[PDB]
């Protein structure tokens, strides 16, 4: 396996995420997508907020991942009157437009950061509630403290849970993406099979939802035995493996997860980096940190070590001199005429992502390799 070389590199890189996520953490709880890159500074994501609060979480400081739940919560219990007013909305007969829904980007006062009509997401509200479930049930916390929240969140995912939206990249509105509809089936099976939220109202329609969106997806999301990027595509994600470990469309021992592993590998892994999508020209289309640590966790979980070591040493040897993991990197490029452009608009790749460091911390868990 590991050296005490490699160990004692892996174990700091460990370190230095937890401060570098902790260190950027806001006042009033969320985490930042990334301090200084110019076009996500100032904002939190559910997204990246939910799994950097999952390696919080599994690194054991349950004062930091409780200050983003809190967070998270109370802006949620804010968009009671306008989630109430949207589900009146259809119960009229009026569906309501992608610009009047909850926000992608929110301020860390909790106000949109951005117009939904030009980034509406669902996803994000699912990652929530998977995230604070598992983080409840792994250090033993009463899930009323975040309830009124989780409320919120659920109406809102049972109403619009099948409703056409951008991708976690912020592409193509008019599909429904599958590591979309993977987030908001994790996010109900975690609250529907939550002993703490048996009584709960909306209980049992959670699963009954959940099935509804394995239904759609076995329908129209599978194709040569693999997940697809979107219902009614081909072509493959790196997104994908999240579907599988942790959200659960399918358990790791299914030929669908092995397939879908083996897809995302052939045509998107280059040398253990992970690239998003074949057309993206986003910095030219570099090796994503977080879907290397994604990938690498579904192989963990699949009893594949090695493939998953593997995957965890890439991502460390991306590390900078301070230890501080980059959104990307462009050892292999798709689209290596695009990448200029884009470090002429808005710098060089956002350093640190935070999402990077809470994806190394969930990989380092699986493997056993948190600092003791
Ligand atoms: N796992």
């Amino acid at each position: 396996g590991l050296d005490s070389h490699e160990l004692a590199r892996l174990h700091e890189l460990a370190r230095h995420s937890h401060a570098v996520i902790t260190r950027h953490q806001d006042a009033g709880g969320a985490y930042p997508a990334a301090p200084t890159f110019s076009a996500y500074r100032g904002y939190a994501w559910l997204r990246d907020g939910s799994f950097t609060a999952e390696g919080i979480s599994r690194y054991g400081d349950v004062a930091s991942a409780g200050r983003f739940h809190d967070w998270v919560d109370g802006v949620l219990r804010r968009r009671r009157g306008q989630v109430d007013d949207l589900l009146a909305a259809v119960d009229r007969g009026e569906v309501p437009s992608n610009e009047g829904m909850l926000p992608t980007r929110f301020t860390f006062d909790g106000n949109d950061g951005s117009d939904p009509w030009w980034d509406f997401q669902t996803d994000g509200y699912g990652m929530w509630l998977w995230s604070v479930v598992t983080h409840a049930a792994r250090h033993g916390l009463d899930l009323e403290r975040w309830r009124a929240g989780i409320d919120v969140a659920v109406d809102y995912l049972l109403a619009f849970w099948d409703r056409p939206c951008y991708d976690w990249w912020e592409e193509h509105v008019e599909h429904r993406h599958v590591s979309t509809l993977g987030a908001i089936h994790g996010g109900l099976v975690a609250v529907g099979t939550c002993a703490a939220l048996r009584s709960a109202p909306w209980s049992a329609a959670t699963l009954q939802v959940a099935a509804r969106i394995r239904s759609l997806v076995s329908a129209e999301g599978v194709v040569d035995g693999h997940l697809v990027k979107w219902l009614g595509s081909s072509a493959v994600d790196g997104s994908l493996p999240a579907c599988v470990v942790p959200f659960g469309l399918v358990p790791p021992d299914d030929d669908v997860a092995a397939m879908t592993r083996a897809a995302v590998a052939k045509d998107l892994d280059v040398d253990g980096g992970v690239h998003r999508f074949a057309a993206d020209v986003y910095y030219g289309g570099g090796q994503w940190i977080l879907l290397s640590a994604l990938l690498g966790w579904n192989l963990a979980a699949a009893g594949d070590t090695a493939g998953a070591l593997r995957h965890l040493r890439w991502i460390a040897d991306q590390a900078d001199a301070d230890g501080d993991l980059p959104e990307q990197v462009p050892h292999h490029l798709l689209h290596p005429g695009s990448r200029a452009e884009w470090v002429a608009r808005w710098g060089t790749v956002a350093t640190p992502l935070l999402w990077s460091h809470g994806m190394y911390l969930i990989l380092a868990d699986e493997l056993g390799l948190l600092p003791p």
